[PDB]
């Protein structure tokens, strides 16, 4: 299986102009500097960029390239997209298990999990986690390894590889690369973009095409390539790296001018004229949703750095919240005492899912890269990760905090009340979660992202039955108390909370008491908040979060599935 | 001035082990891996390290380096710390402005800046920003000569060069090498530790000496390096670069038998024939004060696109809670209302300065280079940048938004409670940004700086007032209501504001008055607040305050000055 390339126009301004050529079933190359159409090239070559500014057709073995020509070859990205907090071995699993169970058995697609963990020579660490910045584990000369492995369980025909030596400890970066050589063997079509190979690896080079501005200067074989440009002009004599002085053509010791000799050079006359005779999901939903589930799930409990970390600053907020108010008493001093801090423990909730903006840009690349290879729908992937990491996550700032905050007070002696308490915590921290997972899912960069979500909890934080009074402000900005989190929270928290007691001792003010502005019984407080008195009012703040919530949720679905992941 | 080394043990495991040789007023280089001791050579040949782990000596020309060794000899940093949003004109006028001010006049030291500028060739861009990741300016090949020409204007003997092509667009990198041999010829002693120079400037070298794993490989000019591994037992044919080469050896095409034949060579033996031979602030105070409050100042309004955006987020707050409480009325639901939003504008103020950590930790490696070359005390860098970058910037939260709220509420219709809630808004905000100053100067990273002071933030929102009514906790835990800031916000802020208005309208509750928990008059509700109703209570907190603030100050101050700055 032989890929083949002709007259490839690609404008954004043209970016990879007049590229043309074949390759070998070999060892192929991508050669030249980062500023050129290097990059760019692989990734056309493996249908990573758009075919929107595409002009040229890329024939493998002079068929065009499917539909699932993407399925079928593997692309290992430049940085450790890896997991990182993971074992190696149920790493290699998992792309076993989205590409494969459609008919064999689990116990038949075991044996070539185990084929590629020799031949990639990775038994020694293989049960081993696999390391990052914040946890170590097996060293970062085989981080590569894993990526490349990764993606040979299913059958490559063709693979490439994104810069497989950015800073791999040089000393180490050659076992890889004689790996692929030994990978060929079998026939596997390698097209990477290596950067600055300095003389080893380039005796071992099948095929090769340098690239410069957008430019095409050379494609042949290493071995031709030393004899090339002691016939184009520019000499190369000893104590000279041949792969150093490649480029040192358009360093100038004239963009165009190099690139016309290979036009009228004995290497590119002969490619178009075999150019000219070559020119005449996979896996069910439950299987899905199970694995991607179990995989972050196992990556919140590798890595309980984070996790722990907001446990424990909970336990150690209700505690510290129990031995404020450790006991709240029904005088004058209980409405200033009891909305306080029913307002705090939802402007908590509603605060302190601040990060969870981290569930879909710490591993946005890990997405990109896992939905465009065809390993899951986007629905998958989104319904996999809110059941196990922002589900059982944000469930315990919740139950963990009303049995260790209301015995300590005592707010209301029920059981009912200790439950509708619990519910609507949990529901307030889901809706605030997804609200900032609403405007942060498909994004790069955690910056813009916490900016705008905290200065848009201010306005929700103000709206809230406590700095208000929301019945006294005017009709014409009132409307924007619906547009507001904790305020369904902290009505709905008040709504279980003032119905039977009496801030009033030494008197009784039902029906028949002088002297008003008294605010005696808390159901004479809610009407001056403004607080319906129904049992329906008391739950419609939940259909209204539980509302908010799905909004909040599709619209982060829909922004993962339109991001622009080319 | 030529410089020479022996016998050089360094100890954190021993790094720097057994280094000794000489220089030549030239064109000095450290070569080898990142991963050796070549980057902690150059740092302790420029008093850069600490002198604890140091056993040998240093001698320049056979004298030991003088205390003010350092205050004479250019070190380039390896990053670009040079000020991004400065003019280059103004950049250079700065290291001319702290270094020689003490005799001559400014229009004699005017000169020396028109004579670096153009054997620098600066005179191009001379009036032009530098430029950084947020605007544009000169392009990067020539950010690294401002480096290099920031450190020419005092008269240097000795000028080091932190990897001074560290990615540099190497057709550009040559030229400012050539510089570097064009300063040379006036006896500018070079010594800089090169990353992988391929082969051009490598003929242009004077001496090098290349060091791996923390051992010596070789010292010697260049011209007699390519005659040493020949007779030492590696080959180096041709198509192979010799600097590449040279590195190979540690490869592995071990460790210290390599590093054993340098000894019985004919190049350390006649160094140490002549090693044993040789064996036997400036500037006033106020003139440090304003040049340094100049720059910041400058960097400011040189880029304004983070001070506006405060402003603006400010002018736009103010409206909406001016929209919001367009007229607080006088009536029960006037409590609830004006404590409300006294609440909120300290608590903003309070946590509106989470962005005052980004003032010693943005700049802290253009703090700990500009201090140990000797261009200033710390406490003349820590009172510049306060009264240049935190005093004119925290005092527009706050003129700002007195103006635009207190006009649109009439909180107490007079001129003095307008002119107390604007000297304690600014009171807080001076607070707050100091207890965040305080907790993240001399750190690395913002990360742990955020949620650390986050976190501490919480537990002073609690007890402010406002969520607890303080007066009704037990004394074992209300002693925490002194450790909080904006409680003295909120009191001071509710002292000036209860003093002469009654909430309760139809009635006069002043001494006879039946029908309890009322709550009438305003002194009624601070007596229930427990805030003391002399005219002294009201400015205890302002100096409570502002002892905060020097306390917080002084610990800022401690952390800069006992800093590990080696
Ligand atoms: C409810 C406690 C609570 C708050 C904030 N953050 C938290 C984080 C974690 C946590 O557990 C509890 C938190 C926070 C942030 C800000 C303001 C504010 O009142 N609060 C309250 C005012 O407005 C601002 O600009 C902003 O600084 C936004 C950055
Ligand atoms: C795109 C974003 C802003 C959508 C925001 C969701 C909010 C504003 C929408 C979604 C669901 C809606 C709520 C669902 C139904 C009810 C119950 C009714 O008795 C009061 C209005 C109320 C509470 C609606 C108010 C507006 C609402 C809360
Ligand atoms: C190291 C950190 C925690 C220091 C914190 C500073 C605080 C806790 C210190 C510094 C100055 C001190 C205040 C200065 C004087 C007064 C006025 C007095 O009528 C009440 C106590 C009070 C208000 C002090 C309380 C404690 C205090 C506020």
């Amino acid at each position: 299986a032989v890929l083949s390339f002709h007259n490839i126009c690609y404008r954004v301004k043209e970016i990879l102009s007049n590229i043309n050529g074949i390759m070998k079933p070999g060892l192929n190359a991508i050669l030249g500097p980062t500023g050129g159409g290097k990059s760019s090239l692989l990734d056309v070559l493996a249908a990573r960029k758009d075919p929107s500014g595409l002009s040229g057709d890329v024939l493998i073995n002079g068929a065009p390239r499917p539909a699932n020509f993407k399925c079928n070859s593997g692309y290992v990205v430049q940085d450790d997209v890896v997991m990182g907090t993971l074992t190696v071995r149920e790493n290699l699993q998992f792309s076993a298990a989205l590409r494969l169970a459609t008919t064999m058995t689990n116990h038949e697609k075991n044996e070539r999990i185990n084929r590629v963990i020799q031949e990639l020579g990775l038994d020694k660490v293989a049960d081993s986690k696999v390391g990052t910045q914040f946890i170590r584990g097996v060293s970062g000369g085989e981080r590569k390894r894993t990526s490349i492995g990764m993606e040979l369980i299913t059958d490559p025909s063709i693979l490439f590889l994104d810069e497989p030596t950015t800073g791999l400890d040089s000393s180490t970066a050659n076992a890889v690369l004689l790996l692929l050589k030994r990978m060929s063997k079998q026939g596997r079509t390698i097209i990477f973009s290596i950067h600055q190979p300095r003389y080893s690896i380039f005796k071992l080079f099948d095929s090769l095409t340098l690239l410069a501005s957008g430019r095409l200067m050379f494609h042949g074989p290493a071995q031709e390539a030393l004899g090339y440009f002691e016939s184009a002009g520019y000499h190369c004599e000893a104590y000279n790296n041949p792969a150093d002085f490649f480029l040192d053509i358009i360093n100038g010791d004239l963009i165009e001018k190099l690139a016309e000799i290979y036009v009228n050079s004995s290497f590119y006359k002969e490619t178009k004229a075999e150019l000219h005779q070559l020119s005449g999901y996979t896996t069910s939903f439950c299987h899905q949703l199970r694995w991607v589930s179990k995989r972050s799930f196992k990556n919140l409990l590798g890595n309980p750095q984070a996790s722990i970390a907001q446990i424990i600053v909970t336990v150690v907020l209700g505690l510290v919240i129990g031995a404020i108010y450790f006991g709240l008493k029904n005088d004058s001093t209980g409405i200033q005492n009891r909305a306080g801090v029913l307002f705090f423990l939802t402007t908590n909730q509603c605060f302190s899912s601040v990060s969870a903006v981290e569930l879909f840009v710490v591993e946005k690349k890990l997405f990109i890269h896992e939905y465009i290879s065809g390993y899951y729908r986007v629905s998958s992937y989104f319904l996999g990760k809110l059941l196990s990491d922002l589900l059982p996550m944000r469930m315990l700032p919740s139950i963990i905090f009303t049995c260790i905050v209301y015995f300590m007070l005592g707010l209301k002696p029920k059981a009912d009340a200790f439950f509708v308490m619990m519910f609507t915590l949990m529901m307030v921290a889901y809706s605030a979660s997804s609200m900032a997972l609403a405007i942060a899912a498909g994004q790069s960069v955690v910056s813009v992202a916490t900016l705008l979500m905290t200065i848009c909890f201010v306005f929700m934080m103000i709206f809230s039955g406590l700095l208000v009074n929301l019945t006294t402000i005017a009709s014409w900005l009132s409307w924007l108390q619906y547009f507001s989190i904790p305020r369904y929270g902290f009505t709905a928290l008040q709504h279980n909370e003032f119905l039977g007691q009496n801030f009033c001792p030494g008197l009784n003010a039902t029906g028949n008491n002088p002297c008003n502005y008294a605010t005696c019984t808390g159901e004479e407080y809610l009407v001056k908040q403004g607080i319906d008195l129904s049992p329906w009012g008391l739950w419609k703040n939940h259909v209204a979060l539980a509302c908010m919530i799905v909004i909040f949720l599709t619209i982060a679905y829909l922004k993962l599935l339109f991001l622009k992941k080319y």
